[PDB]
């Protein structure tokens, strides 16, 4: 059938110059005489929005009676009707559509007040940090809803380090490089434009845009100290040497600025150890042993900066590691007087040959530590179990007093001790102890002797044991050589060696025959010496009982 | 089937904006996938005015080429088809009116330049005058159509004595009244207005009407303050005696204007006419009648004044007849000597014993008409056919110069007629005539005579006619009566009266014999007289041939 043209009505408007916007009619009323009611129906008249359109069932004309809105209503499809008296049909219903005209009657709203970002420095060009939006209500796909984002102003405004798609919204960075020490922050207020995106006059919704610049460790630890010179006292321990301050362009308390060291070279004694206070950013070293200033040790080191986390790849093998020297000064302190050795060692000898009672054999001098030149004081012997020597009180030379036994009691790992003390002169009067380490030479001054050459035995005994005993200290004792000899004669056959051992021996009589024997030996040190007097055993035989020692005149 | 809403568009505009202006489709191309062309006719397009339309075939879509004028197309009702590829219909084909809005582009205007009308004096209140009409070629009610007459200028301005109705035109008489002796004719300048009647600077279109106030009679004619004395002379006809002016407000020349006389008194003997001169209106008195001076001297007379024209009823019972005196005397003239009558009559007698032959009879005296006075005169006879009358030439006496005979031929009806004539003295002769008339009286002096006392008769003849004649009129003559007498003796008897007439009487004869005869009579008078004389008939009864006349010889005079 025929399509009854639809109506076009402008939104925003009055539009009651325009009534009636329409109007329905039937031939049937006039031809064929008879009364016909018409209405109409749909969205503003039987559905919402409703009192929109009214209609005069007589004329079957239309009528506008709000301002429409095509934001609320694109369209409206209502159908007229023609009905007879009774309420039926005398014509097909016909759809009327009427559409409503758009216009630009509400601007762009951004979907927030504030936008935030963030992007890495040194980023390379057109990187996408984020992306702002905004929406048009107006008929999609016209101008009337097309945005334009555009930057109004910017912080710190130059450069320009973004560039705004103002068809996209998105945000890229451009061929600048961004440096976060030139600038960690960026706010930017941006703008959204109707139509075709011409720049007027007009006070358009404008939002704002924080990005945030991260950083990176492309910047070198320097240090800042004018003078680097440690400091330190004799004598001391755990102080403060010197404080390297450092300087970091990167992001404060990050990993990128926090300080950080090694030693070069100079800390091999062990005498320093470093530190990075992370609130001053300064390298702490510190004393963690003591020095004399006498000795005059060289303490200067080198160490390198670096950050405690690694630099940044733009920045490698552009940082040379060059270590940084660092002089040390000891101060001096009066320590009054000391031995330039706390021990010392003086060798004597057992013969009279080389050692003699009331001979020198040395000194126990003390100086003052200061200026190390010997110093007036009083010298004073010190535990001298057997006194064997002497101590002059004022030039503390040393003496003989006995002639030296390396068989003494005294005598241990072949050595006698003995401590000294020296006292000085005026106030305040210091003490310092000495320590001599008289070491004794082991001559060959004795040989090996029967410790029980009288015994006497049971009948029943297996065997005898023979022993000596060379005071001796190795090689001066060893081994023993034990050598019964024929004396008198035949009995070298009677008495048999068994088993020998280091200072001992074994022996066992054949015919075993009861009664006395003397039974001479010749027992030999290791160097070959051997006791001027005869080294006899007198072997006593008895008949043994057995508990009981020995049988009684039976 | 559903009616397409029209579509409008305003006239003498450009509607190139609005295209295009209207657009049919169907749906059967959209679900049936089938090509259809659209078209449409009508006024506009295939009917004069051509190319006003123009459609798109293939879209459906209407538009409008040129600028409209409702004047020249109110409508356009053309109508839509919507076809195949074929040429047949695939829907009703649907009509689509396209209706033009009006505009108030042309302004009203007149029929005619001038307008003419006419009202009666002193009319009615809201008396219709005349119609004005204007025309306006827009759209038929609506305001662009609206008329409104209005009076721009009126003269004499002031008062206003005319009401022009806005609406119809028409023009009436207000409750002030009319005075065409006042104002005759108003000139009146009109205006049309368009819209609402609303009076503003534009300049519309007038016209001017031209009023007639036409003149009734109710103006009394009213006569000059003199007295009006006339003179006429004696003798005279025909003559202007005075002129009564008079005036009258009303319309010159008209019927309501002109003078009207009838006579009130003074003219019972019809000796003056009236009539009134239209160009001056007076009122001319002639003469119709000569007046003799000697009878009457004045001829007073009164007259009463109107007009040719009925009064209007609303001055009729003001109007009070008031006669005119007219004052007019007659002047004497001299006329001389004439006769106190023109006729005398006179009675003389045939006999001797009273008139005589020289007697004085009468006189014919003149007098001086002028004085009463006889007056000296010539007197002399005239036309007296027989000489009967001597007349003194001096005195006027008459007398008698014959003894009068009434049985003579010249008296006529027993009268005689005889002229006189008398000449004055003194310069001029005047001669004046009378006349005498003399009745004679008739005497007994005449007898019955025959006329034919000798005869001859036929013998076939049976009677004989005799006559007699007495010349006396009555009653001296009358019947006679007859008688025949004895002499000889014997002729008594044989002539015998068979019958007698009045005059006359025939006799007959027994023995008839053939010859003369000698027959005696007595004729006597009415009166009894009798001739003196015998009289006697000579009857000659000759042989006759039973034809006419005597046949033998000497009966003959000669023959
Ligand atoms: C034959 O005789 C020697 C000599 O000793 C005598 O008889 C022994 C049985 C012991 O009673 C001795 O005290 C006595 O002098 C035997 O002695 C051996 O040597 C010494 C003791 O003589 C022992 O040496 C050791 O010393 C270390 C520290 O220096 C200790 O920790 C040990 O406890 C021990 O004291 C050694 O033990 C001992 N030998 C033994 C007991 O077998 C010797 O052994 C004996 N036989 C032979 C074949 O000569
Ligand atoms: C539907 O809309 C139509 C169009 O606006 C309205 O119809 C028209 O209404 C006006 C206003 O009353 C009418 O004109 C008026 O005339 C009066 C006096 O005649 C005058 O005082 C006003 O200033 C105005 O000029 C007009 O005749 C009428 N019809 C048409 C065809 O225009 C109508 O009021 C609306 N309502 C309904 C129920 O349809
Ligand atoms: C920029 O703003 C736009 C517009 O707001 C965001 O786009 C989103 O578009 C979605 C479509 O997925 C819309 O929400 C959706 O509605 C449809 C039907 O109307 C529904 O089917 C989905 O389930 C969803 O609800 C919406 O218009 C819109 N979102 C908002 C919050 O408005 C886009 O995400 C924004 N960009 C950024 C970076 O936030
Ligand atoms: C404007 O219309 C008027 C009035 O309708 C016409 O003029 C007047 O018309 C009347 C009616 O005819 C005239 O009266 C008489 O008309 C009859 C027709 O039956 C005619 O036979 C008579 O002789 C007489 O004319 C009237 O006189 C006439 N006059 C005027 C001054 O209007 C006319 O159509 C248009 N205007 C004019 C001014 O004519
Ligand atoms: C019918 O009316 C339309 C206007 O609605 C005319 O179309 C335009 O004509 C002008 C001049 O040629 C141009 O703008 C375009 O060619 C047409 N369309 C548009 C959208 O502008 C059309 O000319 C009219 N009459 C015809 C076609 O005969
Ligand atoms: C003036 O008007 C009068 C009255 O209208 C006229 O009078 C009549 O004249 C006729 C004709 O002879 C007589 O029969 C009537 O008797 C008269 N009537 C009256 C009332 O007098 C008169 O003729 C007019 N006179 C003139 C000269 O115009
Ligand atoms: C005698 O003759 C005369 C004339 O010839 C006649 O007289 C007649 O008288 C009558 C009166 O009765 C008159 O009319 C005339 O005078 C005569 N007759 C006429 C005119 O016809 C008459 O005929 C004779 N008389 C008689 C017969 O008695
Ligand atoms: C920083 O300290 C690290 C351990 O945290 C140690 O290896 C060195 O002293 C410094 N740097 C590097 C790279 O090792
Ligand atoms: C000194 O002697 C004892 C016994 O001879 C021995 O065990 C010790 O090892 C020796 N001292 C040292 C340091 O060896
Ligand atoms: C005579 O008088 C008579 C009678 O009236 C008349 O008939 C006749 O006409 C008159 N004739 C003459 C001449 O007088
Ligand atoms: C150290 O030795 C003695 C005691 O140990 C003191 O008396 C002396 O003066 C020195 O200070
Ligand atoms: C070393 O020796 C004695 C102890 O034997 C100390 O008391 C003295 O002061 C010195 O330091
Ligand atoms: C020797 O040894 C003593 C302790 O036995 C020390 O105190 C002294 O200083 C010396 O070195
Ligand atoms: C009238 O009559 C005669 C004519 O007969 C004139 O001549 C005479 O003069 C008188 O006037
Ligand atoms: C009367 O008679 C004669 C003629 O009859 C006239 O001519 C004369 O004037 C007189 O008046
Ligand atoms: C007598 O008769 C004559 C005519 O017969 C008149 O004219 C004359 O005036 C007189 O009256
Ligand atoms: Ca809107
Ligand atoms: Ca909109
Ligand atoms: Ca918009
Ligand atoms: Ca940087
Ligand atoms: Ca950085
Ligand atoms: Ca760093
Ligand atoms: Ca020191
Ligand atoms: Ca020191
Ligand atoms: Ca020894
Ligand atoms: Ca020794
Ligand atoms: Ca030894
Ligand atoms: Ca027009
Ligand atoms: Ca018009
Ligand atoms: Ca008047
Ligand atoms: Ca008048
Ligand atoms: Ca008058
Ligand atoms: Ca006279
Ligand atoms: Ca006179
Ligand atoms: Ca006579
Ligand atoms: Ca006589
Ligand atoms: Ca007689």
């Amino acid at each position: 059938a025929w399509i009854t043209a639809p109506v076009a009505l402008r939104e925003g408007e009055d539009l009651s110059k325009k009534n009636p916007i329409a109007k329905i009619h039937s031939d049937l009323a006039e031809e064929r005489g008879l009364k016909i009611t018409y209405k109409y129906t749909g969205k503003g008249i039987t559905e919402p929005p409703f009192g929109i359109f009214v209609f005069n069932k007589d004329t079957g004309e239309l009528n506008v009676t709000s301002i429409l809105d095509r934001e609320e209503t694109p369209f409206f499809l209502l159908t007229g009707y023609a009905l007879d008296a009774r309420g039926n049909n005398v014509e097909k219903p016909l759809e009327l559509r009427i559409k409503v005209l758009d216009i630009n009657d509400n601007e762009p709203v951004f979907t927030q007040d504030v936008f935030v970002g963030s992007v890495e420095e040194l980023s390379a060009a057109h990187t996408l940090v984020m992306k702002i939006n905004a929406t048009d209500a107006d008929e999609p796909n016209t101008l009337n809803s097309k945005i334009s984002y555009r930057i109004v102003s910017l912080e710190p405004a130059y450069p320009p380090v973004f560039y705004l798609n103002k068809d996209t919204g998105e945000i890229y960075t451009t061929s600048v490089t961004l440096d976060r020490e030139e600038h960690s922050s960026y706010t930017l207020t941006v703008e959204a434009r109707d139509g075709n995106g011409e720049v007027t006059d007009k006070p358009v919704k404008q939002a704002q845009v924080q990005i945030r610049i991260l950083d990176v460790n492309d910047n070198i630890p320097v240090v800042e100290n004018k003078v680097l010179e440690g400091m330190v006292e004799e004598n001391q321990v755990n102080v403060e040497v010197t404080r390297i301050k450092v300087f970091d362009a990167d992001e404060i308390g990050s990993d990128n600025w926090l300080a950080n060291f090694t030693f070069a070279s100079g800390n091999e004694g062990g005498y320093f150890h470093i530190e990075t206070d992370a609130q001053t950013n300064e390298g702490i070293v510190t004393l963690i042993k003591e020095v004399d200033y006498e000795e005059m040790k060289n303490l200067d080191f080198s160490v390198i900066v670096a950050n405690k986390a690694a630099f940044h790849k733009s920045i490698r093998s552009k940082y040379k590691p060059t270590p940084i020297p660092i002089k040390v000064k000891v101060k001096n302190v009066k320590e009054g007087i000391h031995f330039k050795s706390s021990v010392i060692s003086i060798y004597v000898s057992e013969s009279m040959d080389r050692s003699s009672k009331g001979q020198i054999i040395g000194n126990f001098q003390a100086f003052d530590e200061d200026t190390g030149l010997p110093a007036h004081a009083r010298y004073v012997k010190l535990e001298d179990r057997d006194n064997w020597i002497s101590v002059d009180s004022v030039t503390s030379e040393i003496k003989l007093a006995k002639l030296p036994d390396f068989e003494s009691r005294y005598v241990q790992n072949g050595t006698y001790t003995v401590k000294i003390v020296a006292i000085s002169e005026d106030y305040p009067r210091k003490t310092i102890t000495g320590t001599v380490l008289i070491n004794v030479e082991d001559i060959n001054d004795n040989c090996p002797t029967l410790i029980e050459p009288v015994q006497t035995i049971c009948h029943d005994a297996e065997y005898v044991n023979v022993t000596a005993e060379d005071l001796d200290g190795h090689p001066n004792s060893g081994p023993f050589s034990f050598s019964v000899i024929d004396k008198p004669p035949g009995m070298a056959e009677k008495w048999k060696i068994a088993r020998q051992e280091s200072t001992s021996v074994l022996l066992q009589q054949s015919e075993k025959k009861l009664g006395r024997s003397e039974i001479q030996f010749l027992i030999s040190d290791n160097q070959g010496f051997s006791c001027p007097e005869k080294q006899v055993l007198t072997l006593t035989v008895c008949e043994c009982l057995h508990g009981s020692g020995c049988r009684e005149a039976h």
